[PDB]
């Protein structure tokens, strides 16, 4: 799919048997979700954005399926106001910007 | 240009005779710059991100040139940690996501 940007680039993602919506986000280095419980071990981490920093759980080697394309990688879990798919996943699904 | 996302999608922007670097950011509704002083009237506004909110100056009908393509629109000026080119400008330069 080529997608234009007149609306938020929201996609459906399947992660851990759950269905979520998340923003395809070229401005995000990493993938961060809020409304989700992922099992197993994880390491504490902080990430900063426009208003400062949030503490997140870092989970490694997590499978996600984004618009029906698979990727495995780091998913940060924490109090982001919007689920975001960051560059760490976007590259694995071959996502590019075009103008 | 088609742009892969292994590195931050940073472009050069010319605004008010000044040269800045900014991130092409599909997860941002609006365009927000920090290291810049634009002339004339503006309205107060707040925007939220990861970490919460910041107060910004809203400047309307501002000309920007991003990779030498012109756009005119709202530019928010405030303490963002990274200059961001948002969807309000991305649509004007014909930017799309592809995968
Ligand atoms: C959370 C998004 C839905 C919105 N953000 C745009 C987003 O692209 C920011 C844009 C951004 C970029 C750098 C610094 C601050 C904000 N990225 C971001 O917070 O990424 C974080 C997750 O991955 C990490 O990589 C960079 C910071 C971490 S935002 O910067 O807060 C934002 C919010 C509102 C407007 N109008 C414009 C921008």
């Amino acid at each position: 799919p080529q997608i234009t940007l007149w609306k938020r680039p929201l996609v459906t993602v399947k992660i851990g048997g759950q269905l979520k919506e998340a923003l395809l986000d070229t401005g995000a280095d990493d993938t961060v979700l809020e409304d989700i419980n992922l099992p197993g071990k994880w390491k504490p981490k902080m990430i900063g954005g426009i208003g400062g920093f949030i503490k997140v759980r870092q989970y490694d080697q997590i499978l996600i399926e984004i618009c029906g394309k698979k990727a495995i990688g780091t998913v940060l879990v924490g109090p982001t106001p919007v689920n975001i798919i960051g560059r760490n996943m976007l590259t694995q699904i071959g996502c590019t910007l075009n103008f």
